[PDB]
């Protein structure tokens, strides 16, 4: 029931329990799950004293629950008092991931081959949260969870969205942002930040390590060069336009300069999810579709969304705290309806 001066209690089922590291709002340990006979992974989540901890909370469980799809985390368990009042933490239950490729990527150059079927996984999950009309947001090297070379689940919907491109209208993680964040909820946004997951497996190295936003915007020229007129009209804000308009012209870094040792085809693959117009950006089916991924791509093996999912967001803390009461009644005994 203890675990380094702090309560875990999710027994009698899960025991043996050991510590692996922090999350958001709580711990994380695996555990022996006593039903099914197998270690997993319980994540313990405090998110109550704060609105914004219990709306990522209330959307990532009401959006794993929903989600079916070998290329995403699912949840298993979720453990929580019998009444609301005592109810200060929730135990999320779900698959052991030995680790995910952000640690991956510290210790190791992945070769052309696992670079491609990783990318082939992240876009086959990716094509499925598409599907259900879902945008991730925050897609990057450390919420893609593995096991093998053969086994990759993306995690972590707390900023997940229903897609909505008339909208205008919390952050998403800087380094992968998409420069139309920026200068003004598309599925293109997603679209992005692979690519610069992409970019990130090439080399061992975030792309675009900008330090604040304008430095990321910088970083992006730096690679892409100055903008054309027509992408340059397509930002609804002035700044930028001007506001750069207005700094130094900068020419394209060609790719496979950046990139001397990658397959052209990755690199192919690379320039389309990296274009600074999301209207011209490659879409998820499209990147499927790329000769980089023709050894994988398998539309009849690719499974889709049934429904296009549907839930907005300004409630207090305590509303949204009976509302994560209401969507994990699902495991607790007598639940009906
Ligand atoms: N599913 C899952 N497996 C995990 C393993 C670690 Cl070390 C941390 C978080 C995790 O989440």
């Amino acid at each position: 029931e203890m675990v380094r001066g702090q309560v875990f209690d999710v027994g009698p089922r899960y025991t043996n329990l050991s510590y692996i590291g922090e999350g958001a709002y709580g711990m994380v340990c695996s555990a022996y799950d006593n039903v099914n006979k197998v270690r997993v992974a319980i994540k313990k989540i405090s998110p109550f004293e704060h609105q914004t901890y219990c709306q990522r909370t209330l959307r990532e469980i009401k959006i794993l629950l929903r989600f079916r799809h070998e290329n995403i985390i699912g949840i298993n368990d979720i453990i929580r008092a019998p009444t609301i009042e005592q109810m200060k933490d929730v135990y999320i239950v779900q698959d052991l991931m030995e680790t995910d490729l952000y640690k991956l990527l510290k210790t190791q150059h992945l070769s052309n081959d696992h670079i491609c079927y990783f990318l082939y996984q992240i876009l086959r999950g990716l094509k499925y949260i598409h599907s259900a009309n879902v945008l991730h947001r925050d897609l990057k090297p450390s919420n893609l969870l593995l096991n093998t070379t053969c086994d990759l689940k993306i995690c972590d919907f707390g900023l997940a969205r229903v897609a909505d491109p008339d909208h205008d209208h919390y952050v998403a993680t800087r380094w992968y942002r998409a420069p139309e964040i920026m200068l003004n909820y598309t599925k293109s946004i997603d679209i992005w930040s692979v690519g610069c997951i992409l970019a990130e497996m090439l080399s061992n190295r975030p792309i675009f390590p900008g330090k604040h936003y304008l430095d990321q915007l910088n970083h992006i020229l730096g690679i892409l060069g100055s903008p054309s007129q027509e992408d340059l009209n397509c930002i609804i804000n002035l700044k930028a336009r001007n506001y750069l308009l207005s700094l130094p012209h900068k020419n394209k870094v060609p790719w496979n300069r950046l990139f001397p040792n990658a397959d052209s085809k990755a690199l192919d693959l690379l320039d389309k999810m990296l274009t600074f117009n999301p209207h011209k950006r490659i879409e998820v089916e499209q990147a499927l579709a790329h000769p980089y991924l023709e050894q994988y791509y398998d539309p009849s093996d690719e499974p889709i969304a049934e429904a296009p999912f549907k839930f907005l967001d300004d409630l207090p803390k305590e509303k949204l705290k009976e509302l994560i009461f209401e969507e994990t009644a699902r495991f607790q005994p007598g639940y009906r309806s």
